[PDB]
């Protein structure tokens, strides 16, 4: 068929609407990789003025050696059953990659094994070598080969119903206990980085600094493809809520007092309900005091958790999350997750991807916590076909790919 020149926006549109599109094939994602030494090139193929496949190629020089790697991260973006388009994309990639002294062309498209028979067959026939069906988070390939995904093309009740039972209960508590979820801005990243520092120290992880998050956010946020969410506990707002509850409780008492005075038969019940409401009033007043104490410490509230949410068309991604060691009983992360899923659905996404996992690892393994966390959120395990290399220089490939 034919090689085509399409604009950045045209490429991104095609990626966003293709079933095999992905965040890692967007032009603004390539912008984020400049900081770590990657440079980009694009290819497109089609017929009769209609694009049938695209790919964004990232190149990076191999330390100490006169070669590059060509990495098509989550490409090619093509129907892997379209042999003509697939071959044409390989033809174009080989031209560019040889000119860049690449030792191989590495691809890792988001195609589930379930649906990957054609892909495996057709890639094999074209000369690609497979890295194998190893653990979901094997160090033998760059991306996770398994992820955990929540279907979000659901109403609020259906979405909540999809979570595991204990977690549903925690989400309902989170919605009630008194935090708010904010869609933040670039200035919010300073709060986020602080939370991430705390999270790194609590878990065992090395944490990246604010500049690292700014690099991702600034490329994609303009297009609505990156958003930052922050969860706040605001004492003033909650004090207002308590004042309203106190007014409502006094009005309940008024109503039962009026039944007591007019209805002999209901008097014992009325006094009972009055006693209950009086107890609630006393407790609410105690809470008001505690919230006032908090307000003195944190006049404009305190942020408890935060996360970055990315998009590529109908795919949304929970990329990074962080939370502090304080006020954990408000369940801020649970409030955050459900809010972000709803936001993602409203933006046009139908899946919400929590990222990588092993498939049901044992408790002693380094990745167990990821499985324990992600499995309760109405997720299914997405097992991908994996990583494939079209090798251009055999001796170099053997040396490097260790």
């Amino acid at each position: 068929m034919e090689k085509m020149h399409i604009t950045n926006q045209e490429h991104d549109a095609f990626v966003k609407s293709h079933p095999n599109g992905d965040l890692l094939q967007l032009t603004k994602w390539a912008e984020t990789k400049k900081l770590t030494g990657w440079y980009a090139r694009r290819i497109a193929v089609g017929r009769d003025g209609e694009v049938q496949g695209v790919a964004q190629l990232l190149f990076k020089k191999v330390p100490k050696l006169p070669y590059t790697l060509c990495y098509i991260s989550r490409g090619f973006v093509v129907d892997y059953s379209n042999k003509e388009a697939l071959n044409a994309l390989l033809d174009s990639a080989k031209e560019i990659a040889k000119a860049e002294k690449a030792y191989a062309i590495k691809i890792d498209p988001d195609v589930e094994v379930d649906k990957g028979t054609d892909a495996l067959q057709n890639l094999k026939a074209l000369g690609f070598k497979h890295k194998g069906f190893k653990e979901g988070l094997s160090k033998d390939y760059i991306q996770p080969r398994m992820t955990m995904i929540t279907p979000i093309d659901k109403n609020d009740d259906e979405l909540l119903n999809s979570f595991e039972r204990r977690n549903r209960s925690k989400v309902r508590l989170a919605l009630k206990r008194g935090t708010t979820v904010e869609r933040s801005d670039r200035e919010g990243l300073k709060t986020f980085a602080e939370l991430m520092k705390i999270t790194g120290e609590r878990d065992g992880f090395l944490t990246r600094d604010i500049s690292y998050f700014e690099n991702i956010y600034d490329a994609l946020h303009e297009d609505g493809d990156a958003e930052l969410f922050l969860v706040k506990l605001d004492p003033k707002e909650n004090i207002a809520k308590v004042n309203q509850e106190l007014n409502e409780l006094h009005a309940e008492i008024a109503k039962w007092q009026q039944k007591m005075e007019t209805s002999e038969k209901q008097a014992k019940k009325a006094q009972n309900m009055i006693n209950d409401a009086q107890n609630k009033i006393a407790k609410n007043e105690d809470l008001k005091r505690d919230l006032e104490a908090l307000e003195k410490e944190h006049p404009e509230g305190i942020y408890l958790s935060g996360a970055l949410l990315m998009f590529a068309g109908s795919k949304s991604y929970y990329l990074y999350g962080a939370s502090s060691n304080e006020f954990r009983d408000f369940l801020p992360n649970h409030h955050m997750q459900y809010t972000m899923m709803k936001y993602a659905r409203e933006h046009g996404a139908t899946t919400y991807d929590f990222g990588g996992t092993d498939n049901d690892p044992d408790k002693d393994s380094e990745h167990y916590g990821l499985w324990a966390f992600k499995k309760v959120w109405g997720t299914y395990l997405s097992e991908k076909i994996g990583e494939f290399d079209y090798i251009l220089n055999q001796p170099l490939y053997q040396l490097i790919e260790q």
